[PDB]
């Protein structure tokens, strides 16, 4: 359900509520699902990329967010 647009710092809306939910479903988001991709985004990020092996950067481009979808299944 992601678009086709890169998942960062700043960004807002639908893209970052789901990275958000599908973050706190693996146990990498603590915080509230607010749609507002600040610290705790980036955080949460990062870890996951950690884990799954993706280079760790905090952006969701393509890769990232295949992954997400993969590891939220």
């Amino acid at each position: 359900a992601f678009s086709n647009q890169v998942i960062q710092r700043g960004a807002s809306g639908e893209d970052v509520i789901e990275l958000q939910s599908r973050l706190k479903y693996n146990g990498f988001y603590t915080g509230k699902v607010d749609g507002v991709f600040g610290w705790g985004t980036y955080w949460a990020l990062r870890n996951f990329q950690e884990k799954f092996g993706l280079p760790v950067d905090g952006l969701a481009g393509a890769k990232t967010k295949q992954m997400l979808v993969k590891a939220t299944k």
